[PDB]
């Protein structure tokens, strides 16, 4: 929630804000504001207006510059322009789901190397504990005690759904989910991996290999069904461990439940996100849903088998080892003429309660990726970590 | 599966042939001729016609005592008159392309048919049903459908399910008297369920302790669909000291997007393996949890405690068991419905709530604990008052 | 039948009272709860909800371990948690001012529940029953409706058909089980059918064979509609060298227009006797032949072969017999089926087939012959074996 008045004051009592886009708030009068953008010196916003609040429909990043007029003057009262150096910057992820927090937080730190200001960022305390220690440039805060109180300037990144053009720049579907957080900031869009702590020594001795099978929406598993039992068994075939590191060992609705394969060691559990970094970390690869534990295994630089049909490659970050199928339904999230149901596990734009329900997956077969593991295996033995990453 | 034979078996007088494979048949060459078919137990009069040529067969299939009149126009007395008589004779019982359970349960009233009527009985099935039945089974002829030995049979019996409520091949409806005893109406035998005879002589393999468990089946309705509950049990019995061992036929099976696997910590004993190494393993098992599928019949013939797990079906469907597991708080008992009809396209059937959020329903709420609940007083049961407990 | 206390029995710590009779009660004061009913042997949560003061019930009647849980509407806790626990408690099992064969149906399953729980039970139905059965039953105290000596019970439990498809006071529906069953699974015991206890010491008075039947039935389909069925079988049975006696409460029995009446040539031992002259005399009897009426439940009960003719209802509805007699070629099981439903107020109720030619159709194509057959079958078995 944003100040109920705005933190910065203004001459005769006047008092404007930049934690929900650009606010400024009239006492009692006659005045015409305008928004412009400093950049581009367009006119944003411009009306006549007495006494109310007056915002910018905009709420992303904006090198904001607002005017107040007296209504009929030449020169203004007020002319102030967005500077972020050396100022009280908030911003504000939502209650936190990982893998989208580790692939927007990289565009935070850009944020604040660019404009050298003072930054908080508000999350889940678990993200926190895994990202301070690397970032103490940052100060870390859960939503609930934020240590700001008036802040100059607040952001707040997140998914917008329904195509929303307000709180973001673009749609996120058009240019990634992650990504979206650097347009939104106005940074650098490139994705990138976030620091962690990867001092932790090896536990295990021979080579094993790490996998999650659970997310939280149905779309993402992969919906094969003799998918993960012919990998896990080619997995071992070659020499390596299998050990599911996924929070929960049983997870789903209704009737459709996914358990934890049969031939995969039990390492599951509500953890402490560093232990499955330490865990990760000393793997040979990890193969991996579209879900979080991907992203994580991405920053631990480790080689990582991505199995998705619901998203497009170009939707998560880059890998090699990327398993994908084009022959069927896919891309059922990307798409920008559908829009994500939050209370359906089920829930098929193309093929809902069809015989085709979840062929975005069922299409990629154990065969399939057992050759991209295939591939990632002969160049982990031929060449080493270094060909890979 | 099974198809009578073209022409009528038996030879009537003047060129009439007359049967009783699929009803009773007769079939009259040209002439006028009034046909009555009687029961002869009842001495009520079944069919009543006028018919110049062509095919007579009565419209219940089912075992009646039939008795065939065949009368030239304007006689008294009749020209063939001739009841149902099946001591030493040949007589073809016919049970569906194979399934597991169906069989399991139908068989053995076969043989109280046999031995009723005292009849040559040849009954055609499954070639696997065969080797696990045909030893103990001496005084019956097994064969398969296409490979039939008693080429022109007195009469023949088709035993099987018959839905829509169908009451020309079987007296009752299968849903009001339970599937399995349905065979036992359509003899016209002691309808009591029983088990089948197995060989039980097979040695002991494993010394520990253990359990047998089948989690898959042919319709999703029929799986424990709740989302702990194999996982809970498991660990239970572990807890317990007992060794846990999936007997499936498929390690993986479903439909769609739909996939049942073999629950983690269970012991893969699955496979397309031979019937009677299942009865070889089931039998020193210290007892057997299961679905509504065969794997529950075999467990049950093989005279081990057995824990059924069912809700889309009533307690009474199946064989009695003191450790059956029914929920009756939610949907239950659809596939007894008589208001309802069993999809066999449909792997996703529940007629009453598919495709909402209380589908499969009724099975779910059935949790581990409850399973678990049922498990400890069998467990108490065994270690205190042994086998011999009923 | 039978009222439950209007104020619930057992004593909750803040002014909360709640019980387990007509299903699991429970009576808030003044205040702001959220009071949930738990399954304690599944562990589901059955009922939830926020509630002022009033009262909570499970809708379910029959019976199920409940688990009440009274909580304040905000705290982690529950001010009250109890667990249905029944034994050395008083219980209250309450049948209808009953009909005597689903009396002698019902009755074997509130044994068990008793043998099971360890219960102190106290069962209410009419003063006949009890005459018949409570010497033989000094574990269970006996009472009738209107003078129950328990005024204060822990749990009560409404044994009864509930027609209509009813889910609430009975976990199925008594017609996919057999009418007698479903008490077994309104108690929550072992379902499977089995007699009463009776005195049969009483020594036989009538020195030649001989065999009681009972004609007459409460609803005209059930009666044996055949035209000459039960003078053949009497004729039969005098041929066979047996004495045919009739031991139905009434002699005429009927509505309307439709009247039945004792058959000729079978001996009168009608009226309303005491239950216990009625065993006496069926105890030495060579076998009984009846109706779906409870006189056939008796006879079961002193351990003599009954014959069963009924079409009216399937084979499975009742006790087992090996001398049932059915017809399954016309009209049958107008009352298994679930799609129909039983007038009480129709004497001539058949659903499918009233005021047709083809009434009754279910009895009718039973004939004299074939229960002539069954009587032959069981006559050679009781000469030979
Ligand atoms: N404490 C833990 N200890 C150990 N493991 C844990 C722990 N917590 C969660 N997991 C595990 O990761 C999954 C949760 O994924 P998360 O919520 O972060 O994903 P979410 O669905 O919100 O979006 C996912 O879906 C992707 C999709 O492509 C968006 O269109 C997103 O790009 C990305 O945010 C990804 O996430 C769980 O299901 C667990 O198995
Ligand atoms: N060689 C084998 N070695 C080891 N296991 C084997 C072998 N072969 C099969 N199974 C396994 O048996 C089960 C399926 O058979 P099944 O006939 O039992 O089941 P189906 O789905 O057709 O429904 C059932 O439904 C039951 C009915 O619903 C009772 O309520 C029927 O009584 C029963 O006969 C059958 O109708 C599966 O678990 C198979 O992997
Ligand atoms: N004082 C007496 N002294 C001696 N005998 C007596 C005396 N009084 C009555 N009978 C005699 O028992 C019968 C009473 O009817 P009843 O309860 O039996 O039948 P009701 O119609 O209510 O339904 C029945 O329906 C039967 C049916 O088979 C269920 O589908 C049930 O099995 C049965 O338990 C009951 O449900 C009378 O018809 C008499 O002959
Ligand atoms: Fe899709
Ligand atoms: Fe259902
Ligand atoms: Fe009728």
């Amino acid at each position: 929630t944003p100040p109920d008045t705005p933190t910065q004051a203004g001459p005769e009592n006047i008092f404007y804000d930049f934690n929900d886009g650009a606010r400024v708030l009239l006492p009692e009068g006659k005045w015409h504001v305008r928004l412009l953008d400093a950049d581009s010196e367009n006119i944003l916003f411009c009306c006549d207006v007495d006494k109310g609040w007056v915002t910018s429909s905009k709420k992303y990043f904006v090198r904001f510059r607002i005017q107040v007029f007296r209504q009929g003057e030449e020169t203004p009262l007020l002319d102030e322009t967005l500077k972020l150096k050396d100022r009280p910057v908030l911003i504000s992820f939502p209650t936190g789901t990982l893998g989208a927090l580790l692939g927007w937080f990289p565009y935070a730190e850009r944020f604040q190397s660019l404009h050298k200001c003072r930054l908080e960022c508000t999350m889940s305390q678990d993200i926190i504990d895994l990202l301070a220690p690397q970032y103490p440039q940052i100060q870390f805060s859960t939503p609930d005690k934020p240590r700001t109180v008036a802040p100059y300037a607040t952001y707040r990144v997140g998914l917008y759904f329904g195509g929303d053009t307000n709180n973001q720049p673009v749609d996120f579907r058009k240019v990634g989910f992650h990504r979206s957080a650097g347009y939104i900031l106005g940074v650098d869009p490139r994705e990138a991996p976030v620091r962690l702590d990867l001092s932790a020594p090896r536990v295990i001795q021979e080579p094993y290999v790490c996998i999650a099978t659970q997310s939280t929406c149905q779309a993402k598993y992969w919906n094969n069904g003799t998918g993960w039992s012919e990998v896990i068994a080619h997995l071992k075939s070659l020499g390596y461990r299998v050990m599911c590191i996924d929070r929960d060992a049983h997870y789903g609705q209704g009737f459709v439940w996914n358990h934890i394969p049969w031939g995969a060691e039990d390492f599951t559990g509500k953890l402490p996100l560093q232990e499955r970094v330490n865990l990760l970390r000393h793997a040979s690869f990890f193969i991996g849903l579209p879900s979080g534990l991907s992203w994580l295994a991405w920053a631990t630089r480790i080689p990582v088998v991505l199995i998705s049909g619901f998203s497009l490659p170009n939707s998560e970050f880059y890998t090699p080892w990327r398993v994908f199928n084009s022959h069927g339904c896919y891309g059922c999230w990307d798409d920008t003429s559908l829009n994500f149901d939050h209370h359906d596990f089920l829930w098929c734009p193309r093929h809902k309660n069809t015989d085709r329900q979840f062929e975005c997956t069922r299409l990629i077969t154990g065969a399939q990726v057992n050759g991209v593991i295939n591939k990632l295996h002969r160049s982990l033995t031929e060449q080493g970590v270094e060909a890979t990453l």
